[PDB]
């Protein structure tokens, strides 16, 4: 139990010290690896129940069981005279950096996933690798450090977002009372991403100088893990080497996929290449549907575009089907435009892109509604947004052993670990898990805290709440109400729901009757909240706090013991009274 | 126990059936009722634990111990075949209608709570009259249904503060790409007015057709209470009449108080004529520094104005003062003038308000600080906000019996029960209460199913999350860090906390590290949340949902065991770290 603990806790440590908070000898060799700047996981005993357990089982470790006692990558190195022996003759470095491998961890991927997992084992003293490279889309788009997210993906997808946001603000600004001549205003798509790509830079700026701060080493290589414990690296002048690792943590991420169509890879982009965009995409169609697709769509929309979604069957296919329907109908009486059971066939070539002139170029889209109809239209740009794919060498991973799933996924245990037992992966090719960045950050700090640390803490998947940032943003955590009638039976699912109208809305004059909300809840279990979802400005802002509460349980009547703060969209959550199954008009 | 409930039930309840939800009998008596459209509660006792028990309870009343059965006023009327017989002879109306007094129930007040009480009891068949009667103030002003929040309160107040919001999204939008010649922009007072008072008006007017449609009566008059059951109503010809009434509410609300100086009265105003003033108040000082105070400087300052906060002491007091002081600073930092330890003396007047063309006057503001020093300085507006009082006639309310406190406010049991056992108070007026709208809203909901509905759920006080709409919000739920410590000591209490900037912010160039929340935790009990605080924007869409996590018992390791959303300001709270021990820097 505690032994079993010890062990693993003691064979994957790096740099260790088992202490109690009141213990001069441990003070003693606290200084010294401070002033020698030797970083260092600490295990107070007293702190732990087990902490007397513990305390008699390092004897089978170290022969005694006193504190303090430190170790390094498996092996018990002193008590306090001898670590300051160690020290008083200049042997303490050697000893503490002795290693069969260069590297305590090797991350390959430096994506959110891997900066964090790699940041948080070098807190411990684990010597640390991050790998990243950035292999270029199909039109040569590249860009710097930092995963999807930071580069092409949630950070400039919201301030896209809320670029387009503020359109409605300069609307709204008149009706309170301020005088601006619209006719006057217009959008500058360059200048939004001048600035935009000004935040990126200096977010790839920042991770550098952490990795340096942390002293983790930095490659900008190509990595490929070739066994176990060996990681072949590719630098930019194509110099291949190898560099070995105790612990590897595979976080590598996924790319956009392109339809198997003729001219999509030449004549198309993606997500991957829309965020650095030099000239304004002009009238587009955005093939898909996903969550990237209509967020896209949205902002272009607001930022004064002709745009027109592709749609093969469904929106938002995996989330709550009607909220996906009032995401798609505001968007729908708000410019977009929509191209329903269809799907594209071939992209022709019109006009070549002016890269000069920084202006877009033309394509003709064919495609067909399952009717069998053609379709045909011209567009300045066409965005594919049918999905991402990891990229792993199934066939260097399966010689190494490491399992994947159907779709390439890496196969884990509830540890993130793989069928190769030194070997971890976590972010986006873990298979099953919720695809989204702070569950990536959570995986990997937490499980570099397991491998460097002790401890014993699994990263949660379940109830992860999401918000869809469209230009009315939905925000969403749990079941949707069909997986939750699935599950437990229409009889026994109740479902709260409301209209609501911001205040903000009302001498703006805006809808009455769009945003909406409901609690799906199972009645044979006390009216237990299984999903929370919301339609409204600040979305994920107003669910990110009940994430919290459904995580500890929370049912009906816990909502409705709690008063509202007024006025905000949030406190409808706290008054909802009309079940569907009443019929009552939720207006 | 279930006798007791019982007993209270009977006898409180106005038209109340017991009944089981497979009866068909019950279903003939419940047809009949709502052909006749007349109102009842409706007990379905198999769906009581006690249900059982209920039912040989029941012929202590009825002498009968089978359903349905039906009451009128604490007596039983019938069984089935004995309310159909009423029926088909036309007597049930007036059975149901016979009445000692002239209603079940009388609400003195139509705001917040006294309209949600009376609306609430009316569904259960309560014979209910609100009354409402707005005093002008000094200057005349006066208004319409609905009380503090929606006249001259939450509602104004946050519309304006929208309006004082959408100068800095003007700013925004330039950086993010917008072309807009803030040269040219400029903010019209009275338009901004009019929007808010159209709003304010379809209140009033909802409000009303929301009594008429719940057969409601809606008296505008003003009611006194001269005996327990014994309401004097004057109405608007200053026609005296008395009114009778079985159950009491006490609702009728506070109002601003002024300082006891020279020309307080006649030349300042306060926050009941701000939100309809027909001028702009132009170089403006504001005498207080309660929400209220900051709120108004703080969209006043934004809407172009020349503000100034004369400040006794301190800030918010009452609330975390670590927070009231960050409020207070970007306020400063971002165009409001202090006053700092200053009481005024005297207002004296220089220039008459221009009525005809819309313009104020102008005053000499005399006052000192607490080095005896000399405040002299001409404004064109004085706003009071220096707190409010109850208006209740102790003497009055003395000879009913009502026990008022040493600030005039109304003692009451924690189900709202004054010393006068069929009187209660609701909302701002009950002693020891949080002030605030959903308060006097659920407390008057919740009372009146107790009084008519047989229900027993009280409502709860404790943890009641706020928010100040100040220019940036500060939303919080629970203990202040100070309160906290008063109360269970330092060395018990762990504070989280962090720095965090939006998204937003970045391309606009807004500040680094004004922004902050923490979570204030005991330690000894499992690192308990006992307060959340936050300064952002939307922190009231921000706090909300951890209240319902508060009131569960949230700990520190809830918080960190949730996943974040992305990109939100309030993922922050799930990723805690920095503690105040530490002395590590929160930026
Ligand atoms: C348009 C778009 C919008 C999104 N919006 C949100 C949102 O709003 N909220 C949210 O939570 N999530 C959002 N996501 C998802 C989020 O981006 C991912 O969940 C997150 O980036 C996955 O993190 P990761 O560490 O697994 O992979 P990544 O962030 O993709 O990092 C993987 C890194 O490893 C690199 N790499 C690949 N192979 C190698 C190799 N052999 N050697 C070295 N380096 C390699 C990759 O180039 C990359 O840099 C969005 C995604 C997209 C495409
Ligand atoms: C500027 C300001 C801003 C505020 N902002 C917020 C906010 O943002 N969020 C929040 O939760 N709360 C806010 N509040 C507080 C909120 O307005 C009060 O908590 C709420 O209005 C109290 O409701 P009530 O029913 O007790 O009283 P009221 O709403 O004041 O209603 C009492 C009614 O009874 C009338 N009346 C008085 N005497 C009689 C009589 N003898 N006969 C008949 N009628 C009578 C009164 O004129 C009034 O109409 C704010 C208050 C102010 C002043």
């Amino acid at each position: 139990g505690t032994s079993q603990w010890l062990r693993k806790t003691v064979d994957s440590a790096a740099v260790i010290l088992f202490s109690k908070t009141t213990c001069p000898y441990c003070k003693k060799v606290k200084d010294v690896l401070a002033e020698a700047k030797i970083k260092h996981a600490t295990i107070e005993l007293d702190q732990l129940s087990n902490g007397s357990a513990i305390q008699k089982c390092l004897a089978s470790f170290s022969k005694i069981e006193t504190v303090p006692q430190m170790f390094v990558r498996g092996k018990f190195i002193g008590d306090s005279q001898t670590v300051l022996k160690y020290y008083s003759n200049d042997e303490l470095a050697g000893i503490v950096n002795e290693s069969k491998y260069d590297y305590d961890l090797i991350v390959i991927g430096g994506g959110s996933g891997g900066l964090a997992a790699g940041k948080e084992a070098a807190k411990y003293g684990a010597k640390t690798a991050v790998l990243d490279y950035v292999e270029p889309t199909p039109i040569g788009t590249t860009w710097g450090l930092g995963g999807t997210c930071v580069n092409v993906g949630c950070i400039p997808k919201k301030l896209m977002h809320q670029a387009g946001l503020l359109s409605h603000a300069l609307e709204d600004a008149e009706h309170f009372g301020w005088s601006l001549d619209r006719s006057k205003i217009s959008h500058n798509w360059s200048t939004m991403v001048e600035g935009v790509q000004s935040h990126i830079g200096s977010l790839n700026w920042g991770y550098k100088v952490a990795l340096r701060d942390n002293q983790v080493t930095y490659l900008n290589a190509k990595g490929r893990l070739i066994s176990p414990h060996e990681v072949q690296i590719t630098d930019k002048n194509q110099k291949v080497s190898t560099i070995t690792g105790n612990k590897i943590i595979l976080a590598t991420g996924e790319r956009p996929k392109y339809p198997e169509i003729p001219g999509a890879v030449e004549y198309g982009i993606t997500s991957d290449d829309l965020f650095s965009l030099p000239y304004f995409p002009g009238k587009t169609l955005v093939i898909g549907a996903s969550y990237v697709a209509l967020e896209c769509a949205g902002f272009l929309a607001s930022l004064g575009g002709d745009v027109t979604v592709m749609v093969r069957s469904i929106l938002l296919r995996g989330f709550d089907q009607q909220m996906a329907e009032k995401v798609g109908d505001y968007m729908e009486n708000h410019g977009v435009k929509f191209a329903k059971l269809c799907v594209p066939d071939e992209i022709k070539q019109l006009k070549v892109v002016d890269t000069e002139n920084n202006k877009p170029g033309l394509l003709l889209v064919k495609g067909h509604y399952t009717d069998g109809k053609k379709f045909e239209e011209e567009f300045e740009t066409v965005i594919f947004a049918v999905g991402r794919e990891p990229q792993l060498s199934k066939v260097l991973c399966e010689t190494v052993g490491v399992k994947l799933d159907k779709n390439g996924r890496v196969v884990c245990t509830d540890d993130e670990q793989t069928t190769v037992s030194n070997v971890y992966a976590i972010g986006d090719i873990n298979a099953g898990k919720p695809q989204l960045t702070p569950v990536a950050i959570q995986a990997g700090r937490y499980l570099a805290r397991r491998l460097f640390a002790g401890a014993t803490e699994l990263t949660d998947y379940s109830n992860v709440a999401t918000t869809v940032f469209t230009p009315l943003e939905y925000g969403a955590c749990g079941l949707s109400e069909e997986d939750a009638i699935e599950k437990y039976g229409d009889k026994d699912i109740e479902v709260y729901h409301s209209n609501f109208k911001p205040l903000e809305w009302t001498v703006a004059h805006r809808e009455d009757n769009v945003c909406y909300m409901k609690l799906v809840c199972r009645k044979s279990d006390n009216m237990r909240v299984l999903g929370l979802h919301v339609l409204g400005p600040n979305a994920g802002e107003i669910t990110q706090g009940y994430a919290v509460a459904i995580k500890m349980g929370a049912t009906k009547a816990d909502f409705d013991r709690t008063i509202g703060i007024h006025p905000t969209c949030s406190e409808t959550f706290t008054t909802l009274h009309v079940t569907k199954k009443s019929g009552v008009s939720p207006i």
